[PDB]
């Protein structure tokens, strides 16, 4: 599924995101475009071997099982192709647990690299919540 910009700010919402851990709607929103283009079933093969999967491109190395990742581990306990589902639950719950392991939404280079710091509440602009 490829979700529009409100659509998935609301499904966000409901699933808890908003504001988890300190970061408001528009920076999970930001993360997911600059990661997925709010496509369900974005995957991204990585040079060490892992690959990055759904709209928060999450990584077999070490939070989801797709049983070609040595020495990985899983420790969202799922497998990866449940981050490709039309339904966010499993990304949105394995993300919650990755952006409390320390680092916050540094976790995602991208959220680094495009979203870290900008206006990221225009990408909730105009959204019904």
């Amino acid at each position: 599924k490829v979700f529009g910009r409100c659509e998935l700010a609301a499904a966000m919402k409901r699933h808890g995101l908003d504001n988890y851990r300190g970061y408001s709607l528009g920076n999970w929103v930001c993360a997911a475009k600059f990661e997925s283009n709010f496509n369900t079933q974005a995957t991204n093969r990585n040079t060490d071997g892992s690959t990055d999967y759904g709209i928060l491109q999450i990584n077999s190395r070490w939070w989801c099982n797709d049983g070609r990742t040595p020495g990985s581990r899983n420790l969202c306990n799922i497998p990866c192709s449940a981050l490709l589902s039309s339904d966010i639950t499993a990304s949105v719950n394995c993300a919650k647990k990755i952006v409390s392991d320390g680092n916050g939404m540094n976790a995602w280079v991208a959220w680094r690299n495009r979203c870290k710091g900008t206006d990221v509440q225009a990408w909730i602009r105009g959204c019904r919540l």
